[PDB]
């Protein structure tokens, strides 16, 4: 019940409590593990939402050193007669500060969680259009983008009422690429993106029908119909993609884009849903490198370099996959680095997410942690983080998926 | 009830039913996952619902479910444990567990190849020296001159817990390693315990950078006896670079088989507590894992040294590049000197092929993600992307404690 992690390449044993806090569920059971699963998983009625909301603001008031303080007490009183009366609640500003930064804190899939104290929280709770959301997200892009000094930041939309009026990025990420099909059968651009490449052109957008289209930004305000906007091009800081050897490399004619922005996920504080509040960060290298670039199913480039390398792609044994893998990567990094553009490697992620679960585990007993999605997806075993047991349970504030507005939208 | 699991990279789904035969526990619970743990005396009592479970799947396997034959055998069962509290297997029971018990085992990329499996049956052994003649003629067996076949002798059933059977080594072929008063260490870190033991018990050790330890060996509960294995039977690979001649000048070796005999074979209740098995090696357990882990032999900055790369600044991803050259170099050497070794992408590729052709013929197939996925290159595997269904069937491999740590000494 009070649970160690070894990590085995140390013998560095810690001991979890936090879980014990722990309030949704894993999809596992005693008699089957799904921790390799993707996706486990209206109004919330009024006896619901008042114990959420309880539970949030006794977090909230101990960690500022006021539980059962005066203003703790006034405070759930009045929460408690605000959902009686209006079933439901606004958070004040600094409770939904506090709830975005331990949202991402208690995210179990993110390896860049050291960073989660410093996040910029935009409250955009004002907002009542998609032009005012268009706005409201141009000036988190300028923020976040700083000229290629990147900083951490999320926009906060209207909660969800009664499910009617939803806010919605309808991007699963602020920037990407398009992506087509072709007459006879390939895919030009982003394969990842056919489908909302498609809900863009079949809805207004006018698409150069290249390799690398910044897509359009489809907003939903309110529930209505979502509207088309680009992003100003001084705006997206992109990055050509060359190599400190192969002159070769640049002929591959690859970019990327700087601001990693995810757009599409569901932000739950107190009971409340905030179905629209995209964040960002900063990239890690694979995450272009090996995913972006070197997926089947993704730019998948790995045949056309390994040519240009001139290695023996024959047999498989020759591993000039993996060879080919690692110069990308290499490549991505030094694009970013000289570009001044802020990027960080593998290697320094993952010994950085070992010291954070450190002080997690120091000074709140725990951190629950995905170790399917923390291992980075090349050279896994000569990162820390390989050797590391981890406990993954959920804590609330969170992160949660849901379902595609346009499978959803009372069009 | 019926539970899918997703390819995200082809889209393939697959139906699991075979999950709902599992009776073991796995550790994980609705509010906890344990996936990422390392390592998550028998009365008459629950004995024979593990007997007949076990054949009542033995019988199903040969169509003869329900037959004279079977219930015969329930009932000689029945009467050999209400008699002696214990039982034996008949041959084909005993080749159809070990055989299973392999195929069962969700951490294994190999399996499919379990229907293949060399059976010796050593339960007519009583003393060490008849287990070290019995090992001798397995490790000959299996070498086959470097055409490797995959083997296990099955050793006395546990009784009273009183009289094991045990090998000591965790595997049959294995390198020394010495601590030094220095800090650092000669040969394989991961061995250092052992080879103490062994030094202990008498064993005169050439303290160089690749000795093949000597077997130590329990007979029926007896203290353990030490033997060398004719080095003529054991066959190693000079491990050379088939670019960089500076290779071979490292010094590199390994053994060519594979084989683990510190686990627990369990099958209709029954316990083998010695039970060596061996297969052939994927090229990474060497290349990444043996030689590159920072606690084992470690030569990731030494190659890289003798490959003049940027080790100034991880970014240079050096590490990664050097791991990739001596995984070609482990996997050159061994294709040269003809003896069986398999990539990791063949590897995982089969795998896959196995694990469907599973879930038609069998319902399921029960996987280990963070085990399945190699520790190079993970996401340019196929096995990356599929989802995987973990939990536990019997006949079944398990760990059991070090047998140094609960052995009662005679003297
Ligand atoms: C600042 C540097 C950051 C780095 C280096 C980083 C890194 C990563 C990486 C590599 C992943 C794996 C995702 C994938 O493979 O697609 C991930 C997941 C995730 N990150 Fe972070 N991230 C950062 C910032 C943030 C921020 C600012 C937030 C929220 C405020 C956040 C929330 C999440 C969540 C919720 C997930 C998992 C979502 C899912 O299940 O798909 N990250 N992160
Ligand atoms: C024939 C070729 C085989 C290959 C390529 C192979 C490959 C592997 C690999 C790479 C692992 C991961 C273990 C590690 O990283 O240390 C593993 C685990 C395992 N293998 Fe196989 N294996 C083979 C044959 C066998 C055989 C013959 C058996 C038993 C009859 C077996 C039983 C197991 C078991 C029980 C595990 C679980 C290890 C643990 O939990 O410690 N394998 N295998
Ligand atoms: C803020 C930030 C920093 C950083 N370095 N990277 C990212 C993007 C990764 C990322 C991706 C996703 C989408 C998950 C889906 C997308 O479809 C492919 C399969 N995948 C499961 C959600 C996130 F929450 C997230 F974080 C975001
Ligand atoms: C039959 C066979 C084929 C093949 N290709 N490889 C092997 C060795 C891998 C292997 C290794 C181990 C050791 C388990 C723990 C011990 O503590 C340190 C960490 N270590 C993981 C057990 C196995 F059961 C096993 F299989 C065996
Ligand atoms: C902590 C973690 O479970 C541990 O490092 C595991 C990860 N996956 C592994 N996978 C394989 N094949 N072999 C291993 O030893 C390990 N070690
Ligand atoms: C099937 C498996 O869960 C899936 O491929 C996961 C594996 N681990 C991952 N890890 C990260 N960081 N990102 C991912 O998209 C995935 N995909
Ligand atoms: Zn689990």
């Amino acid at each position: 019940r009070f649970l160690k992690v070894k990590n085995w390449e140390t013998d560095v044993v810690l001991t979890d409590t936090l879980h014990l806090k722990s309030t949704l569920e894993t999809g596992c059971t005693e008699h089957i593990c799904m921790g390799s699963i993707m996706l486990p998983s209206d109004v919330r009625t009024k006896d619901q939402l008042f114990p959420l909301a309880k539970e949030f603001l006794d977090q909230y008031y101990s960690s500022i050193k006021r539980f059962g303080s005066k203003a703790h007490m006034d405070r759930l009183e009045e929460v408690n007669k605000e959902i009686e009366s209006t079933s439901t609640y606004q958070l004040k500003d600094t409770e939904l500060i506090y709830g975005a930064k331990h949202a991402w804190r208690n995210a179990s899939r993110c390896v860049g969680r050291i960073q989660w104290s410093k996040l910029q929280v935009f409250d955009a709770r004002d907002c009542t259009t998609a032009h005012g959301m268009f706005n409201y997200i141009c000036n988190h892009v300028k923020y976040a983008t700083n000229k290629g000094n990147l900083r951490s930041a999320i926009t906060i939309f209207p909660q969800r009422t009664d499910g009617k009026h939803d806010f919605r990025v309808w991007n699963s990420q602020l920037i990407r690429y398009a992506g087509y099909k072709q007459p006879d059968g390939s895919t030009l651009g982003d394969p990842a993106n056919v489908q909302f490449t498609e809900i863009c052109i079949q809805q207004g957008w006018k698409a150069p029908r290249g390799r690398f289209d910044v897509l359009p930004l489809l907003l939903q305000a309110n529930g209505n119909d979502p509207e088309l906007f680009q992003i100003p091009p001084e705006l997206v800081l992109e990055v050509p993609i060359r190599h400190p050897k192969f002159d070769w490399f640049k002929d591959l004619g690859l970019k990327w884009y700087g601001l990693p922005a995810v757009s599409n996920m569901l932000l739950e504080i107190g009971g409340l849903e905030f179905s629209a509040c995209p964040f960002s960060g900063w990239y890690m290298g694979t995450e272009i490198g090996v995913r972006d670039y070197c997926d089947n199913s993704r730019y998948n480039i790995l045949e056309e370099v390994a040519k240009k390398m001139d290695l023996d792609m024959r047999k498989t044994s020759s591993l000039w996959k993996d060879q080919a893998l690692v110069e990308i990567n290499i490549a991505v990094l030094y694009s970013f680095q000289s570009d001044k553009v802020t990027i960080v490697d593998h290697h320094s992620a993952t010994e950085s997410f070992i010291k954070h679960m450190e002080n997690e585990y120091r000074c709140r007993g725990g951190c629950p942690a995905d170790w399917v999605w923390i291992v980075p997806p090349m050279s896994g075993s000569i990162t820390p983080v390989f050797h590391q047991e981890m406990l993954n349970y959920r804590l609330t504030p969170s992160f949660e998926y849901q379902p595609d507005p346009w499978n959803t939208h009372v069009w």
